[PDB]
């Protein structure tokens, strides 16, 4: 079926990198990356049209009992 | 600048649990985790405005531990 997505964000606090095989860009205070195929201005905002195939974003939070 | 950020995402499958406070989307690949405050529609597009503090995605598809 249609396993594409867009995904759009703003308010990016720096550019720390931009491909098409991945995108990280670092928000607020956290960094975002992102994994897919085929990743490819105005009121500020960034779009992105591709597959995402996995997502990772540190948590610095979790710590968890056992 | 400042930390709210806006976040639309389409093609979604189904909708786990749907909160202010967390969102749990099912889409490609597996589950998407968004954690944050204020986290809260025709097309059948989601849109979420807040300020996103941690997020959590499963990096799993192939095996990888060392």
């Amino acid at each position: 079926m249609d396993n594409r997505q867009f995904l759009s964000l703003t308010g990016v606090s720096k550019v720390q990198s931009f491909d098409p095989k991945e995108i990280l860009l670092e928000t607020i205070q956290g960094v975002l990356s992102i994994k897919g195929e085929k990743l490819g201005l105005k009121a500020g905002q960034v779009e992105v049209e591709g597959l995402i195939d996995a997502l990772v974003y540190p948590l610095e939070h979790h710590h968890h009992h056992h």
